[PDB]
């Protein structure tokens, strides 16, 4: 009903979807924001979507969803995924701060980072921590992987990127902007408000900032093996991309479906490395 | 209650006033627009709010408001300057494309103008015109003006420019650009619809511009008399400006008021210029 999301779909149907991107985050420059993690609006408490085996607590893992970038998403995108792992492993999904306008958005990422982490590690008390995130979840979980131990001295003992496009490596995403909008307008886990909109925006825009720092938590990096649209093989690789993976893992599914009715096989995949890291 | 209105509340409480209008024209490309003054969206038919002498029946400059930018702004805009035409000259206003529920956005600031110039040359027959503008109103009715003179054949019989800042002398409206933000709300007879602020940016962005071409018609420049915010007097001149107009008249009030309150003595130093 908002505006913006009108004006966004108009500009996904005229293939301007970057376009339009630059001016929703020049636009939350204007919303209102929190500068510290403390003045954060919201409680980013990690919702247990599945929870673990009860005789073997001391040690295992837990696995913490980063929640993405998605205007009409939310941590619920994960519900699918850990459905495979009850009684397996803790999966704990984290709100990302600025989304479902009276939340605050984040002066910068650095500021929203601090508060997931701050939320995570009471959450997570002792228990080594393993983030997972999908397409621009997975990018924020490698920057929170990093934050996590440079700035909080606590590194996750891993990193689940699942289908993720970095910079330098986001061709495919230009390539298919038409898909990926209208992959925003199919259904939503939470209303699409114009304030939403401009989180994503400035979420987007902090992504595409300069971030030199890099986690030494090894990765475990999930693809997509079915395009999410027709690609031209001649321009290299349309499949996702992270440097020196510990693990890589193809799997059934495209960008978006990967993690839907294929999520089992994303789940498979790290159940098998979370074993080998352990 | 549209989030662009909540984000240029925002703004304005923030002293960003030129930045907004920059996003504002920015978003407003996303707009479905038109681009022949003929398929514009909206009838852009001229309402009569003021009928001259019925004894004076031989030609006669009319008066045509030029609606302005403001988004709060419309139909009410000339209402208490007209009631001091009544009885001496008919004065029509003409409306702005793309502020009457999803009109569409004029693709240029020409389209919008030759949408405009139809309409008005339809409404006043063969009688000369004067065109009539505040503000960013004040730097339309210019532009019409030209664009009727160069692309109508119909060059206006006078141009009355109230308080207009063309480029090269806004600094005053800029240094005041908090003041115009907290006018506009101040002066919301409803919330600013997010389409109409998105109007108003798209012609502030079309009335920065590049705009070659002057208007032969002679020019009547009414100003404030008073600043609408400090000052720094080692500054230069405050007060709108334009280049060598015909006749120059001061009235009473600030950039807002002097329209809002003195309406009357705007129209004394009009009535009294049209006779000269």
């Amino acid at each position: 009903a908002g505006m913006f999301r009108a004006l966004f779909r108009q500009a996904v149907e005229d293939d301007r979807y970057g376009e339009f991107l630059d001016v929703l985050a020049e636009a939350s420059a204007f919303r209102p924001q929190f500068a510290s993690p403390e003045a954060c609006s919201e409680r980013l408490d990690p919702v247990l979507l599945a929870g673990g085996p009860t005789d073997r607590a001391e040690g295992r893992a837990v696995l913490v969803g980063c929640t993405g970038t998605a205007a009409n998403g939310g941590p619920h995108e994960f519900l699918r995924l850990s459905t495979s792992f009850q009684e397996e492993r803790d999966f704990l999904a984290v709100p990302l701060p600025g989304y479902g306008g009276t939340a605050l958005l984040p002066a910068d990422l650095d500021t929203a980072l601090d508060a997931q982490a701050r939320a995570i590690l009471r959450a997570a008390g002792d228990a080594p921590v393993v983030l997972l995130g999908h397409s621009g979840g997975a990018l924020l979980a490698h920057e929170l992987a990093f934050r996590l131990e440079r700035a909080h001295g606590a590194p996750p003992a891993g990193i689940v990127l699942v289908d993720p496009y970095p910079p330098g490596h986001q061709e495919p995403i230009e390539v298919w902007s038409r898909q990926l909008g209208e992959g925003l307008f199919a259904g939503e886990l939470e209303p699409m408000s114009d304030a939403r909109l401009l989180a994503m925006g400035r979420y987007a825009r902090f992504l595409a900032g300069p971030r030199p720092g890099r986690s030494s938590a090894p990765v475990l990096l999930v693809r997509a093996s079915e395009p999410l649209g027709d690609w031209q093989e001649e321009r290299g690789d349309w499949r996702a991309h992270w440097d020196l993976p510990h693990t890589v893992a193809d799997v059934p599914g495209d960008h978006f479906t990967m993690m839907r009715d294929h999520a089992p096989a994303v789940a498979e995949a790290v159940l098998s490395w979370l074993d080998a890291i352990e």
